[PDB]
């Protein structure tokens, strides 16, 4: 086994660290923030493979660390680590139950119904660009990335809108691991205390989205308790803005590089799709995915996750696999044709809201450069910079020149 890697909490090089844990793999000693080990999987062959091993599995109560109570209750992680009861955090026959009513409501057929809604969404941030001064640049994240999948989502689940300026303050603390322990308890406390009064707005004025839906099912042949809502509630709005923020600005930050393949892109040569797929090859929104154990020892390639240990999925890592995806793993072809990544996950937790995402971006990138097709960086590439945030590939700020409208 390699030399331990300590995942750097300001994310200072990225890239680097996912060049190592690929050197590392395919099982990498991990240093997780306030010294905590865990093992961590770097490979794409083998990802695959423990991701639809049973023996890997979602139960804390199986963690050796969590056991002998080694992990403080003050710890930044432990809103990832252990989040409550959910979809989630469980496995097997009691997966499926929490899972499925989601899992319906996210298919591209159902999921095709709320085009209309994102195009109207698209096409009105679109006004709001363009109605800043030209010439000046812009934050392409808080005034288009931000805004666009938070709408959705909250729609999607019937979230008051007036709530967002409060949801943002909250989620910026949470996922930070520069806030401080003394604070954690506090944000965790009004988010519950956030999400419980919108859940009974729901209860009281029952509409047809999906938190409503959840209500209403629970009640008859089916499972669903008054906390497996609010939990189920919380990792649907937090994964699905989260995620699909860093993917859009990932994409334009990709464009941007790789100014030969936007022209193309630009022109209807290589399809959107292509682009977008690709950026969650080589740049996922998701660079670390927290936490699973062995119930028993498990080989890997030729090493062994020992009995009790936790690991993680480094997507980030793993998503240039020379190995699945050839010499040229390394760099951004919007054609890869055969592009089998998991940015998504694999087995039983994959995504249930991958469609929905895919449909996201996949309206709102194309609207935003057939309007600004001259939209390029601000700053030089390399000023780009992560948000000190392990798990997550995040930026900054992505400051751009619009370039006048052709729309
Ligand atoms: C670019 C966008 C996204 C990426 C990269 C992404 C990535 C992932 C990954 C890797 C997992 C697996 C977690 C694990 O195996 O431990 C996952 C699970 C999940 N994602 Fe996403 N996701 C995205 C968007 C969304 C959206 C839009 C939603 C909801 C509308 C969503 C909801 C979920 C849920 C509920 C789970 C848990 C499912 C389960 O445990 O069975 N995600 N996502
Ligand atoms: C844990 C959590 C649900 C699961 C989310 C997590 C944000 C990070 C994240 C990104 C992914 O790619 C999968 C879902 C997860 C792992 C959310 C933070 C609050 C919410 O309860």
């Amino acid at each position: 086994l390699m030399t331990r890697i300590a995942l750097d909490p300001f994310v200072r090089d990225l890239d680097g660290e996912s060049a190592a844990l690929r050197a590392a793999g395919p099982l990498a000693e991990v240093e997780l923030p306030g010294g905590v080990h865990v093992y961590a999987v770097t490979h794409h062959k083998e990802a695959r493979a423990l991701l639809t091993d049973s023996r890997v599995v979602k139960d804390i109560n199986v963690w050796n660390a969590w056991q002998r109570g080694e992990i403080p209750a003050d710890w930044p992680l432990i809103g990832l680590v252990n989040p409550g009861r959910s979809m989630l955090t469980v496995d097997g026959p009691d997966h499926r139950r929490l899972r499925t009513l989601v899992a319906q409501a996210l298919t591209v057929k159902r999921v095709e119904k709320l085009r209309a809604g994102i195009e109207a969404l698209t096409n009105a941030s679109l006004e709001r660009l363009a109605a800043l001064p030209a010439g000046e640049p812009v934050d392409l994240k808080a005034e288009f990335a931000y805004p666009l999948p938070m709408n959705v989502i909250s729609e999607l689940m019937g979230v008051d809108a007036a709530d967002h300026p409060r949801l943002k303050e909250l989620f910026e603390k949470f996922f930070s691991t520069q806030t401080p322990p003394e604070e954690v308890p506090q944000m965790m406390a009004d988010l519950g205390t956030l999400f419980t009064k919108i859940v009974e707005e729901k209860k009281a004025n029952p509409g047809d989205d999906l938190t409503s839906a959840l209500i209403a099912a629970s009640e008859d042949g089916d499972h669903l308790t008054d906390e497996e809502i609010l939990n189920t509630l919380q990792l649907i709005i937090a994964a699905g803005h989260e995620t699909t923020i860093s993917l859009i600005v990932n994409v334009v930050e990709a464009l941007a590089i790789h100014p030969e393949q936007r022209k193309k892109v630009l022109s209807g040569e290589i399809p959107w799709e292509g682009v977008i797929e690709e950026t969650l090859r080589w740049n996922t929104p998701t660079s670390h995915v927290l936490i699973r154990f062995a119930t028993e020892d498990i080989e890997v390639g030729d090493k062994v996750l020992p009995k009790g240990e936790g690991l993680v999925v480094s997507f980030g890592a793993l998503g240039r696999d020379e190995e699945q995806y050839g010499p040229t793993a390394g760099d951004f072809d919007a054609t890869r044709t055969p592009n089998r990544h998991i940015a998504f996950g694999h087995g039983p937790h994959v995504c249930p809201g991958a469609a929905l995402s895919r449909l996201e971006a996949g309206i709102a990138l194309p609207a935003l450069y057939e309007r600004f097709p001259e939209l390029d960086l601000a700053v030089p590439a390399a000023e780009l910079r992560n948000k000190p945030i392990v798990t997550q590939n995040d930026l900054h700020d992505l400051p751009v020149k619009l370039g006048c409208p052709f729309g």
